[PDB]
C-alpha cells in the first residue's frame, strides 16, 4: 500500500451517543507504528496490537466537549511518520431524533441495477471485474443513481413515502455483481451506480419529495473479492479461518430448546455460499466495524432506517449489541430484519420487546412479515380450496406473538419471490384483493417496483433472474414505458392507477396507521374485516370465488351497528348493508363509515 | 310420571376437596316441593328455585366432619311427600393422590363398539332406538365391555399401560349411536356396552394387569335424544334456546386479539351438528352438572385420567373452572384436551402454566399433539420432497411454546383420521420410522387399535367409517384373529411384533420418559436425534429416502463424544459411528449407548 490505504470510518461526528470511536487503519507496515494526536475532548486510548503488520486499530474516546473540526493523527515508527487529517463533523439539527419509517409510510422497493439507467457511461467502469450485459438474466444491466433520482417524482406520485434500494455498496465480482449482496467495499458506492456523494444526493432529493431512504445492509457476509480477503486483518476475521465451510441453513437452531451447538454455529458461522465469506462477529473488531459502518451510513446519507439482510445468520450476541448501539444513537429509527421463515414464532423471536424462553434480548424494531405474505399468496393460489382465506385470518390471529405487530413490514412481493401478479395467477381481481389487503392491514406496507404494472415471472421454486426484469421505461429506447404510460395495456395502466389511488388514499387514513382491527372468520372464501377508531370505520369485504356470494349482515353488527349502506372507494358504487351484503364474483370493496360511539 | 325420575349425582363421597354438592332432582312437580335432611356434617343451603316445576336443585355443603353413611332427603308440598336415600361413600385409600397417565405410559385407544363383541346378546337392547347392523359403516357392530375385558391381556402384552375407549355413556339415537359422542344419559353406560358396574369392573381388571383407564368426556354437547330435550330444565340450559344454530368452527376466535364476539360466541355456543344440542355452560347449574358428573366417574370408576373432546367448543370461563375443580380433587391426574389444530400456538394456549396474552388461565395438563403428528405424516407421505423431515424438526423446535411439552400426547393415529399405515402410503419401511418416532419422542405416546396389524383406510378427505373397521378377531367367526395371530399375513404379524417389541422396551426406558432431547436439523430427508442423560443415550437415525445415505459423524460429536459404535435395538446389529453412519435405503436405527457425562 501507499502510506495509509484505508482509514475506516474515514471521518466521524462530534456529539454522538457512544463516545468511543475505533479506527481501522490499513497500509503497508502501519501496524508497526504508534498513533499520536492532540485535540481538545479527544483521548487516544492504549494500543492493542494485532499480529498483521498491515493493520492498526486506534481507539479514541470523543468527549461531549469535542467540537467539530479536524486534527492530525500521526503514525510514527521505524524512523518514519505518516499523517491522516481526521475530521469531526457537526451533526444536522435533529439528527439523533430522526423519525424512522412507520405505519403511516409506504415503502417502494427497487434493485438499482434494474430500475433506471440514467447514465449509460457508468455501465462499465475501467478496472472493474464485470462487463455489463443487458441480455444476461444475471448480468449488470446498467441501472444507476442518476436514473433513480430522475424518477423520484414518479415514485412519490404513486403515493410512496420511503425508497428501499437493494445494496449499492461496491460489489466488484467477476460474475453476479448486479445484486449487491456480496460487498467488496462497505465504505464505497459501486462506481457503476455513482459516487458516495450521489448517494447522499439521492437521499436529499428523495427528502425534498417527502420520501425517506432505507439502506439495505448485509452484516453476516461479504464478497470473496473484498480487499480484506487478500490479507486477512486477523486470522479469525472470517469464520472457519477464511476458508469455505457452507451453512446448511438450520435457522431454528438459534432458537430451539433441543438445538445442537453444531447446528446453531453452522447457522451463524457457516458461509452462505462459497462466494460469500462469513464475518466472525464474535471478534470485537468485526462487531465494532459493522456497527460503526452502518451508523456512518445513517449519519452521512441521512437515512430513515435500514433493511437488514440475512438477519439470523449473524451472531446472536452481536445482534443484541448492534441493535442496541443503533437504537441508542437513533431512538426513533426503524430497522426491518429479514428473517425468512413462514413460521410466526421464528420471526417474532427477534422483535424488540419479545419475552423469549431463553432470555434472548433484541432491539430490532421490525421484521418482514413472510408468514402473512405466504398465507395470502396461498389463499389466492389455492383456487381449488373452499376456504383458503382461512390461512390469512388464522395467521393474523397470531399477532399477539409479536410485541409490536403494527411495526412489521407487510409486502406485495420483493426481489426474491415470484411476481405479485403471477402469484395471483395473473387474475386481476385476485391481485386487487392482495393490493387492498396490503394497503389496509395493521402493518407497514412495502411494494416491489414493477408490480404496479403487473410484471410477471415464473411461479415455482427460486428463479431470481425472473423476478428482476428491467423496469419498462428505465432504458433509452424502451417501447413500453411505465413512467410515461406508453405501451402499457389498459389492464397494466389500470393496475398502476389503482396503486396510485390506494397508496395516496392510505397516506391520509390514520385509522389504517393506528386503528384497531376486527376481522371475521372467512366462510367459503369470503372475508370481512374492519379498521376502526372513534373517527372512522373502514370495512373491507372480499369474495374469493368465481360465483356471487350473499352474506347476511347480522353477523357483522358489532362493527356495522345498523349502517344501511356505504360507498365502495374502489368502484365508487354504493353497497347495501341493511340485511345482506351482495358480493360479485372475485370482488373486493372498501367502505368508509363514520366512527362508532 | 315416576316420583323422582332422576337424582344426579345419585350418590357422593365423604372427604372430597370441594365441600359443595348440588343435586339436580327431576320428577313431576318436584320443583313444587321443599327438601329436608338430617345428617351430621351435611348442611342444606336453602332453595334457589327454577320456573320448571319438574326440576329441583338442592344445594348441600358437605363439611370435613361428615362421615360415610346414608341419609334421607325428604321433599314435601301439595299435601304429598317424596324421599331419596342419599349415600356418602368412603373414598378408596389413595384416591385423591391417584397418579394420572404420564410420560412413562403408552395409551391404547379403542372404539368400544368396534373392538370386541364379547356378548352378542346385548347388541340390541329392548326399547332402544337403533338396531345393530355390522354391515353398515355407520351402524352398531356390537362391541362391548365384556369383549374389551376378554382382551386386556392382549393390550397389556403389547406393552400398553393405559386404555382410552371412546365414550361408553348412553347414546340412544336412531342413527350413528355407535360412536358415543352424543350422550343421552351422562350417568349411565349404554346398555349395549353393559352396566355401570361392568365399567367399574373394566377399570379394576385393567388395574390388575398394570393398566389405567382413561374416560372420553364430552362437555360441549349432548345428543338430541337426551331426556332433557323433552322438558328443558331451564330455558337457557341449551344454547340458542334449545334451537339448532350451527357453529362455523372459528376456533381461533376464542384466543385472537382481533376477534369478533360473534365468532367467539359462535364457536362456544354454536351447535356442532343438528343432532348435538349445545350446552350453555355459562349457566352455573350446567357448569356444576358437568364438573360433578366427571368427578363422579373418576371417583366411582377409579379412572387414571380423562380425554376431553371438542376442547375449545366449551365456554372458556367454564373450562377454567372445570379444570381447576378437577385438578383440585386429583392434583396428580392427567387430562388430555382435544384441540384439533395443526398450529402449535393454538394448542399451547390451553396448557396449565401458559402465560397468555389475554390472561386466560387453565389447569389442563395435556393436549393432543396434532401439529407434530401432521408434520410427520407429511414427511413420510410426500416422498418426492428433498427434505420433508424438516417440517418435523421445525415443529418440534417450537416446544418452548408449551409449558410442559413432555406431558402432551403424541399419537400414531385415532378414530378421526386416515389409518397410520395408509397415511404412510402403505410403505412398511416408512411406517417403521413413524412407529420409532412415536415411541422415542419426549411425549406420552398413544396408539390406535388396529394400527398394530396395518389396517387401512381411505386417505383423501374425511371418511369416518373407513377409520373404524372392526378389529379382526373381535367377533365370533372372524377368519383372521389378531389377538391369537391366526390368519395374519407376514407383514401384519411383523408390524404387530414391532409394536410389541418397541412398546415393551419403552416401558423400561426412563431416558425416553424424562431424559433430554437433542435433535439435528434434517438434511436431504435424513434425521438424527438423541434422548440422553448420565445413564444412557438413545440415538435415532432415519433415512427417509429410497437410496443409501452416509452421514459424517463429526457433526454429532456433542452427543457421540467419540463413541466408536453401538448396538441397534431393532436389528441387534452393531452400527459403526467412528467416522460415518451408513444408512441403508428407507432405514431407521435405534442405537443404544452408554450415558453422556
Ligand atoms: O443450495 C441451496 C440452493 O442453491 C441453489 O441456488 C443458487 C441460486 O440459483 C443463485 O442465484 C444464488 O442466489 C443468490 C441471490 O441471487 C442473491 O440475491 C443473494 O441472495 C440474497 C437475497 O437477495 C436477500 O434478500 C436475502 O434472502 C435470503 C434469505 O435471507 C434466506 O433466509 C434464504 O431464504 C430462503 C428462506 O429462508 C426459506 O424459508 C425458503 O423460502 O427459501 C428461501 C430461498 O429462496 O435465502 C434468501 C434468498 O437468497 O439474502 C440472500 C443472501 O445474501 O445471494 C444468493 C447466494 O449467492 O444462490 C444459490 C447458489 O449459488 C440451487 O438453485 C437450489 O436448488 C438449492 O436448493
Ligand atoms: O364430538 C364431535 C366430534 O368432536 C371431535 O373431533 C372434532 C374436533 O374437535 C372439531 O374441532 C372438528 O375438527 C375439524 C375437522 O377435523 C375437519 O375435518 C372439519 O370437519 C368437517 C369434515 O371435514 C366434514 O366431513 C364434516 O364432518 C362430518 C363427518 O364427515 C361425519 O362423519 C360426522 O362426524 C361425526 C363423527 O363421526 C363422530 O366421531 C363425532 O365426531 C367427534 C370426533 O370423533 C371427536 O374426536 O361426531 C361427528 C358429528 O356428527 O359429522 C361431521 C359433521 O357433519 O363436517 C365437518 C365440520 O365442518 O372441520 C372441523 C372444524 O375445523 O371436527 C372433529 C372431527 O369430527
Ligand atoms: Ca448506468
Ligand atoms: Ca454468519
Ligand atoms: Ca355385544
Ligand atoms: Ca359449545
Amino acid at each position: 500500500p501507499t502510506a495509509i490505504e484505508h482509514m475506516e470510518p474515514p471521518f466521524w461526528w462530534a456529539g454522538m451517543q457512544h463516545k468511543g470511536l475505533q479506527l481501522m487503519v490499513h497500509g503497508r507496515d502501519i501496524g508497526r507504528m504508534e498513533a499520536a494526536l492532540d485535540y481538545p475532548g479527544v483521548r487516544l486510548v492504549s494500543p492493542t496490537r494485532v499480529p498483521n503488520a498491515n493493520y492498526l486499530f486506534v481507539d479514541l474516546e470523543i468527549g461531549p466537549e469535542a467540537q467539530p473540526g479536524s486534527f492530525d493523527i500521526v503514525f510514527k515508527g521505524d524512523g518514519r511518520s505518516e499523517r491522516y487529517r481526521y475530521r469531526l463533523l457537526a451533526r444536522e439539527q435533529g439528527s439523533a431524533q430522526r423519525q424512522g419509517f412507520g405505519p403511516g409510510d409506504a415503502i417502494y422497493q427497487i434493485m438499482p441495477d434494474r430500475f433506471a439507467n440514467g447514465d449509460p457511461s457508468n455501465d462499465n467502469v475501467a478496472g472493474m471485474r464485470e462487463q455489463a450485459d443487458r441480455r444476461h438474466g444475471g448480468g449488470r444491466h446498467g441501472g444507476d443513481i442518476r436514473g433513480t433520482i430522475d424518477h423520484l417524482d414518479y415514485i412519490a406520485g404513486l403515493g410512496f413515502t420511503q425508497l428501499w434500494p437493494t445494496p449499492l455498496v461496491e460489489n466488484d465480482a467477476a460474475a453476479y455483481s448486479y445484486h449487491g449482496y456480496a460487498a467488496t467495499d462497505h465504505y464505497r458506492i459501486d462506481p457503476r451506480y455513482g459516487s458516495n456523494e450521489d448517494f447522499v444526493r439521492l437521499s436529499t432529493e428523495a427528502r425534498k419529495r417527502g420520501m425517506g431512504l432505507i439502506q439495505d445492509v448485509v452484516l453476516s457476509h461479504i464478497g470473496k473479492h473484498h480487499w480484506w480477503m487478500k490479507d486477512l486483518p486477523t486470522p479469525d476475521w472470517i469464520n472457519y479461518g477464511g476458508k469455505f465451510v457452507p451453512t446448511q441453513h438450520h435457522r431454528v437452531a438459534v432458537q430451539d430448546p433441543y438445538a445442537a451447538q453444531a447446528d446453531s454455529e453452522n447457522f451463524t458461522k457457516g458461509w452462505f455460499v462459497e462466494g460469500m465469506p462469513d464475518l466472525n462477529q464474535t471478534n470485537p473488531l468485526v462487531a465494532n466495524y459493522l456497527i460503526q459502518n452502518n451508523i456512518w451510513w445513517i449519519e452521512y446519507a441521512g437515512l430513515s432506517g435500514l433493511r437488514i439482510d440475512t438477519y439470523g445468520y449473524s451472531d446472536g450476541a452481536f445482534l443484541t449489541e448492534y441493535t442496541r448501539r443503533l437504537m441508542a444513537e437513533y431512538p426513533r429509527l426503524n430497522m426491518v430484519g429479514q428473517e425468512w421463515s413462514t413460521r410466526v414464532p421464528v420471526v417474532a423471536r427477534w422483535q424488540r420487546g419479545k419475552a423469549n424462553f431463553d432470555g434472548y434480548t433484541s432491539h430490532l424494531p421490525s421484521l418482514m412479515d413472510f408468514p402473512l405474505v405466504d398465507a395470502m399468496r396461498n389463499a389466492l393460489s389455492k383456487t381449488g380450496e373452499e376456504n383458503g382465506l382461512n390461512e390469512v385470518y388464522e395467521t393474523l390471529s397470531l399477532d399477539y406473538l409479536y410485541p409490536e405487530p403494527q411495526n412489521l413490514v407487510l409486502f406485495g412481493g420483493n426481489h426474491d419471490m415470484a411476481r405479485m401478479f403471477s402469484a395471483a395467477g395473473e387474475d386481476f381481481d385476485r391481485w386487487r384483493m392482495n393490493l387492498v389487503f396490503l394497503m389496509t392491514m395493521p402493518r407497514i406496507p412495502q411494494f416491489y417496483s414493477g408490480d404496479e404494472i403487473l410484471m410477471t415471472s415464473t411461479v415455482k421454486g427460486r428463479d431470481d433472474a425472473s423476478y428482476r426484469r428491467d423496469f419498462p421505461g428505465g432504458w433509452a429506447g424502451d417501447k413500453a414505458n411505465a413512467f410515461s404510460g406508453a405501451g402499457l395495456t389498459s389492464q397494466q395502466r389500470a393496475a398502476q392507477d389503482l396503486v396510485r389511488k390506494l397508496a395516496n388514499w392510505r397516506k391520509n387514513q390514520p385509522v389504517i396507521h393506528n386503528g384497531r382491527l376486527m376481522h371475521f372468520g372467512p366462510e367459503e372464501n369470503t372475508w370481512v374485516y374492519f379498521r376502526y377508531n372513534k373517527d372512522k370505520r373502514i370495512m373491507v369485504a372480499m369474495n374469493n370465488n368465481d360465483k356471487p356470494m350473499t352474506l347476511p349482515t347480522a353477523r357483522f353488527q358489532e362493527m356495522l351497528k345498523g349502517a344501511p349502506s356505504g360507498v365502495d372507494f374502489l368502484s365508487g358504487k354504493t353497497v347495501g348493508l341493511g340485511r345482506e351484503l351482495r358480493l360479485a364474483p372475485k370482488s373486493v370493496v372498501v367502505i368508509e363509515l363514520p366512527g362508532l360511539p
